[PDB]
């Protein structure tokens, strides 16, 4: 009934999904708790974007949110975030589709993103760089075994990260996720009050 | 818990705003989708205008509606100090020095509300006509309430560009998040991390 | 020729000077301390420029007429990547100036109000600048009421284009609007000639 | 003139950038419209990558092409202390510590240049294919230069997200203007004021 509160609840649930995921990554929970907070704050955007972009591989012209919401271009443009939507489709989803990025590869990429040594305030960044290195070593080993005819695949996966970074910035800037899940609930709320 | 309080308080502020808009003469005569466009386009400036005027009783700080006081120290610490000082020096102090009264504030807000430039309006001309009715009322008010201050009406209108730019800066730099949403997110996260897995 | 940025700078240089020459003609402006004059010009230059070319562009439909003679159309503005800001200028300023037939006296007054901006950071004496601003808008009001007595709402309507000018000014500075407009083509040209060149 | 200095310096950098691109294998075989697009999409990151690597021999400062040495003092003074520190911590110091050499730098810049995401590219796939050739070559080089660092190749590619956000932040904050254009403009304006009448 109360739109902002419902939106926050949805944000709450989403963020907790991410926290549980990170705790299942080997060695994340062994890091200091402050450093864990720092990594999740620094990374939550790209992590969520990476996640919903891969999920949207099977669908036409849209984004599947973890909330179940199926966002089309029209809706995204209605919410004032059509440009960013387009970029997600073009630079992430379609490229994920085209190379058939699998779930193991996505997880490794998200774990790389999570273990971001550049995150400000890290008591021990070198330690975080070292976890990231273990992760990418494993991803490379995986790609070579699973896709031997594709020697450049590991690098191709790594090279989606600059795109993810810039889209992540734009999403943070324009409150992408919040505008999408909130736009219609706000219109609906407003309309009900305005008619009463 | 901190985050929950913020969301509820936002929901309350949104409620009060819509109720205020409905009592504005002729607002409800507009097509409902236009009323919605206007409220969504105006909420930020409308809010900044209110808390600025409410803050004239305070030195170098701001009063958000729930008796929540924020000092410029906290703004500067959070990295939004320059913006906070623009609120203080371009809105608050100016409102204080001219003794902007509550009728003049209500009019400025109604003018902000009736924004004919808002994208998607089915009829911007009707919105411009409602805006002109409001500023005609305001000019009538100022002339008769303050007949010894001939430039007062204009002075009030000339606080609107400051409101516009401060409004943009606030959103651009996540002013509100950095002031009142930052720490609660840290707390929120720590709790999640400590939760049973 | 062969130095695209230099040429862009010369054009901007010439444009800013037109603004500075206009300001020195505004009564009392040159009586302010020099450092205040510089503060006012830096704070106001973008809005002053936008206001000038917007008003100049009433003479055309769907374009911006620059002081040099360059007529910028929508296609150029789109190529330049600033189509959105371009459309705001046309919609919020040009067409609204046209709708009310804002005249050159009113344009001059509105720009002088913009120049005498008492919120400009660092002014030695902000009240002195507010005092000059107040003189200007009293003159503008008496002018509108004398020239257009049948439009009692005109003065206020003029002032009420200022918030739009403010937001568009911020967007223009942010995306280097003016510089992309006068600079997009010469850059492509310089690049192209170089890439074709042996 | 100081401003005239800056413009001429930028024209120089542009010229050198273009001549560099032409010497990148297969670059000139792309459509000319596509070459222009890539150079325009890439110039900012390409410049930042170069002055960052150039600054490794410099203590607590940044070196711009004309021996223009910029220290933290100036950066903090200009309100861009934060971005300055990012360039040092995320680019300059990481380049230094892993001893990124000019061949690796060259490969990374070429990867940047061959950006298949650039808007308006007539054939994105063609650009992506050139990127892959460049990165295969960079991997081959890392393998023999440091066979005992199997993670060097990936480590190099993983500075590119930092370069991307740094590039965006520099533009958003007018980083270069605030550092080298700010005072010259004051001088320029004062000269304009000294002109007759
Ligand atoms: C728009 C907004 C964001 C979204 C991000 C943002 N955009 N601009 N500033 N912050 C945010 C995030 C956290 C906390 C608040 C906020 C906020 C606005 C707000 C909420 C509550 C109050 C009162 C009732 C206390 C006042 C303003
Ligand atoms: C992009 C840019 C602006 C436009 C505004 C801007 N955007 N991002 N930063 N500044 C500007 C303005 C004034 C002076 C420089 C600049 C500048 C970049 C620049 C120019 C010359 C050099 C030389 C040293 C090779 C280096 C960088």
């Amino acid at each position: 009934n109360d739109p902002v509160t419902n939106i926050c609840q949805a944000a709450d649930k989403q963020l907790f999904t991410l926290v549980e995921w990170a705790k299942r990554i080997p060695h994340f929970s062994e890091l200091p708790l402050d450093d864990q907070v720092i990594l999740l704050r620094a990374g939550w955007n790209e992590l969520l974007i990476a996640s919903f972009s891969h999920r949207s591989i099977a669908v036409k012209d849209g984004i599947l949110l973890a909330t179940g919401l199926h966002v089309h271009r029209n809706s995204a443009h209605s919410a004032g975030v059509g440009a960013i939507f387009d970029r997600v489709l073009t630079e992430l989803v379609s490229k994920m589709r085209d190379m058939q990025m699998d779930k193991t590869e996505l997880g490794c990429l998200r774990a790389i993103v999570l273990f971001n040594p550049d995150s400000k305030g890290l008591s021990n960044p070198a330690e975080v760089e070292a976890l990231r290195e273990k992760v990418y070593a494993s991803l490379e080993a995986y790609c070579k075994h699973k896709y031997p005819e594709q020697p450049g695949r590991f690098a191709k996966l790594l090279l989606r990260l600059p795109a993810l970074r810039s889209i992540g910035l734009k999403c943070l800037e324009h409150l992408f996720f919040f505008k999408l899940i909130g736009d219609t609930p706000i219109d609906t709320f407003l309309m009900e009050m305005l008619e009463a």
